[PDB]
């Protein structure tokens, strides 16, 4: 039985192929008909080509002589290579063209979801270009997906030699029928079928998923549309900023290009933002997610003052000072959602913009205490559930798979009842004990925020709502200003708490702001809808914060 | 006695102040001279300036407020303001061209490393302006080098107001004729004078430093040249991540902008670039600072073959892949330029450009075993003593403070002699067993050395010199390479092992080499002329690294 499949590159993973552009180039400069992939190839396993993809030169040590052979081929045809003639511009061009195919990418991913192990065989080369990144770039993103990558020229052998075949067959420690190969040039299959692998020609993509799909018995065509790319807390970058002295601030970081911190809410982590740290640090952005404070690997005191908003903005503050940041734009969901805003309110010189995802700005009442602003709206009764030291923690942290499992679930998974949470005694106390799993989580995340909240538990999270009146005092020392950085609210249409109209009033206090709305959203909007969440995030970023 | 020092930022910290631009403005649009600076003042503590000041309104809130005192002036006054007359376009100008005034931070440096309390006491605005930016990098460059920064827009004070006063000395607990304090503003230097701190009234620096000077009784002008700012290490972002199931690589991060890793050598740490990291990141640069494999937070295997130059590379190139970066420009020194000069060689696509500081890039000969090509020159011979598992470990391992104190010295300070170290029986053997502290470093930051070997001890970084022949085979297969990627070799007139005529074949190789070279420097080049290292360094990243 199958359990492996290998991929080419050129053709195959990546559209269009070299010889395809050699083609097309042929055809442009009016040159013989294959000209171009002759000269390419010329000498055969003797030749410059065959030297390249071992690794014995570089890309721009091969340019003169893919220049020479041209020349050579030229001559021996009796046609003249144009006045302008340039391997180097050729090249740069059919590199520089190259994208992913996205559906064979989705169908290697299919494969590894399902149990396979994949890999990436490549004949390639020892690019020193200029514009070398353009490839680097590429092969990151590609790569990442893949068990293995098989590179010609770091092995110094090349397709079609026997002993690149015997060298993937060791790597994938699998005996031949047991894996399918993915080729579009026909002479590099052969020897993959004479070892007994199966093979596949690769010509359009949807014919060769057909093959695939067939051998495999696994669905690749017609699937419903694949979530967003997570991550694995293990192949992580985890950084760590002391602020003060008995506070420490944990964040995992992905990717180069413009600071993007984001900043969860309660009670949750880093890792809530595990379906969009992958995709923003794709779409160019240096990602930084947050464990706030009083969770997971960051530092948690048991003081209620040390979780008041003018606390919390002046160590973020900090901790952009640490990392010799001048800005980063903030990104928040939740509590976190009410951070950024008051960060964009009291530090704007440090915010590039400022997006919330379901929690509104509002601006502080001087007329009326917090508390009875609170008990006006009954939804957020659970807030009064809070206030009382050791009764939530108690509550929250008598089984932890219990109270996530509770906790996490979309807008129409039988969601916990916000009303008279005080009366009733607990916010459990018509849940479950052993309740179902939510089709947003895996059992296995659910066991990592198990893991998170074992070692400083509730304590920290819900001092974040214990500081009413000091955030109060603080935010009416705001109430004469707006909030004129770039700014962007999210509204979730099934937030039963954080409802869409609570934003109503937004632009009178932020004029130029813009907006994104996410339907059959729950409050969890990153794992409800990861990839509506990524497509707003992304499109704002790339239009508002550069 | 005098124990802390107070300085003000505009006019004093940062030039030229607001005051001198309005009057520059006022005089190339022919306006009534203070017209502008009456328009800004305009209503006193009642005015639109001081509820900028105390953080009631943004900047841009002001502006229009600005524009409207600049028209009720004008009426007054009898004059026409100009038709394209803009009060953004004046203070954009204005912010944009105040630089750090670096006498006045030198001075206030100098003040702190004698034991000052130093702070920064502003009359500031909350910037919400698109060219925020450039302000927010100003005070993240000023703020680092003080113990605290006073903003009048986050206390909701300003100078000249008696409070502001009294919350300085509670801020710096201290009475005032502890204090000195300077200002460019002769109104604002009354309250502090008043309450019987020293005061300087700021006009030209080297006036107000001669007067400072003089109070203190420290030595502030006419100094020696000061070192480029250090680290410390409680004060970083440190990151970590896990390239393989038993390999961590730790690292030190600062900065925004093209990612720059550093390399150390043997037997060093992240620690070696401290001069390097604030300086680099100053200049536009992510920098990331490792512990090499077998060093400090880093992981250290005992086995010999972990430290080959083709998994260290391969190591690497995966510390970039989870870390989400297509490139990086790789610095190394000593052992780690040896290893930058490979990564160059065998992953191009990811090596931004390459820099090394004394270890010269030499093919490898395929004639001659690298044990007799070790055994050629005579102040090699160390390295045959590292060759046998322990004998090496237990001579460096005896007494750190010894080890550490007998390697790092300048050229001029009995430098070991390398000369047949296997015969004599050890490095140490004709060294005391107290060394003087050389004046490259402080007794601090050689115990910051014995704490980070006393994790693994000398293992794996002396397994670095054990793979001779793996290294020399790995080697030959770029043979028929150039490197062809940006270039840079540094030389050090005075290291007497990798001495720089070792170099001088490079250009065969690397033919677009750029060089470097620092007179009356040994092997430690990043201690010994720091400020040299990274004049070179910043000097071609600017022009040969984006
Ligand atoms: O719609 C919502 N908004 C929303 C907002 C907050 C919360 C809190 C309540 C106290 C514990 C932490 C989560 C729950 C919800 C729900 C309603 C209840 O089911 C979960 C989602
Ligand atoms: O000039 C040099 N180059 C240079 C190069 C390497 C080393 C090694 C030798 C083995 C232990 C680690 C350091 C020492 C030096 C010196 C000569 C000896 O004094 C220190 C500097």
């Amino acid at each position: 039985t199958l359990r492996a499949a290998v991929f080419d590159l050129d053709g195959v993973l990546a559209l269009p192929a070299v010889f395809g552009v050699l083609g097309r180039t042929e055809e442009a400069l009016a040159l013989p008909r294959g000209l171009l992939n002759d000269a390419f190839q010329k000498g055969g396993p003797e030749g410059a080509t065959t030297r390249l993809m071992k690794g014995e030169i570089t890309l721009s040590q091969w340019i003169p002589l893919m220049e020479e052979n041209c020349r050579k081929c030229s001559e021996t045809a009796k046609v003249c290579l144009p006045k302008n003639f340039s391997i180097k511009e050729i090249f740069d061009k059919a590199i520089s063209a190259r994208k992913i195919n996205r559906p064979m990418l989705q169908a290697a991913l299919m494969l590894r979801k399902k149990g396979f192990t994949t890999a990436i065989l490549t004949n390639t080369w020892l690019d020193d270009r200029a514009e070398r990144d353009g490839l680097a770039q590429l092969m990151c993103e590609l790569k990442m997906h893949f068990d293995f990558l098989i590179e010609s020229c770091q092995v110094g052998m090349v397709k079609p030699e026997p002993q690149i075949y015997k060298f993937l067959l060791d790597t994938l420690k699998a005996s031949p029928s047991e894996v399918v190969f993915l080729d579009d040039i026909g002479a590099n299959l052969k020897p993959a079928r004479d070892l007994g692998m199966v093979t596949i020609l690769v010509q359009d993509t949807d014919t060769a998923l057909k093959e695939l799909e067939k051998v495999t018995g696994i669905q690749l065509l017609n699937t419903p549309a694949p979530l967003p790319t997570s991550c694995n807390p293990s192949d992580m970058s985890h950084g760590y900023v002391t602020v003060k002295p008995r506070v420490r601030l944990h964040f995992v970081e992905l990717g180069s290009g413009p600071a993007v911190c984001l900043c969860h809410g309660f009670p949750e982590s880093w890792y809530s933002w595990r379906y969009q740290i992958p995709a923003l640090a794709q779409a160019g952005y240096r990602v930084l997610a947050m464990d706030m404070k009083g969770y997971g690997e960051s530092s948690a005191p048991p003081e209620i003052e040390e979780y008041c908003m003018e606390v919390l903005c002046k160590e973020m503050v900090t901790f952009l000072d640490k990392l010799g940041l001048s800005q980063a734009v903030f990104i928040g969901h939740d509590w976190g959602g009410m951070l950024v805003w008051y960060m964009a309110l009291f530090y704007p010189e440090r915010v590039r913009a400022v997006a919330s995802l379901n929690t509104p700005f509002i601006p502080a009442n001087p007329n009326m205490s917090p508390l009875e602003s609170i008990k006006a709206n009954p939804v957020f009764d659970y807030q009064l559930y809070f206030q009382e030291p050791g009764v939530a923690e108690a509550e929250l942290e008598q089984n932890l798979s219990r109270t996530f499992k509770s906790l996490f679930r979309a807008s129409d998974e039988s969601v916990l009842s916000m009303h008279k949470v005080c009366e009733a005694g607990g916010l459990f106390v018509n849940s479950p004990e052993e309740p179902s799993l939510s089709r947003m989580v895996t059992e296995e995340e659910i066991q990592f925020y198990v893991q998170q909240f074992k070692k400083s538990g509730f304590r920290g999270p819900l001092n974040w709502y214990r500081n009413m009146e000091r955030n109060w005092k603080w935010a009416c020392k705001s109430l004469g200003r707006k909030i004129l950085i770039p700014a962007l609210m999210v509204t979730a249409e099934k937030d039963f708490v954080l409802v869409p109209q609570m934003s109503q009033h937004m632009e009178d206090w932020i004029p130029h702001l813009k907006r994104g709305h996410i339907e059959d959203c729950g409050h969890w909007t990153q794992m409800d809808k990861p990839t509506e969440v990524n497509q707003i995030l992304i499109k704002w970023l790339d239009s508002d914060a550069r």
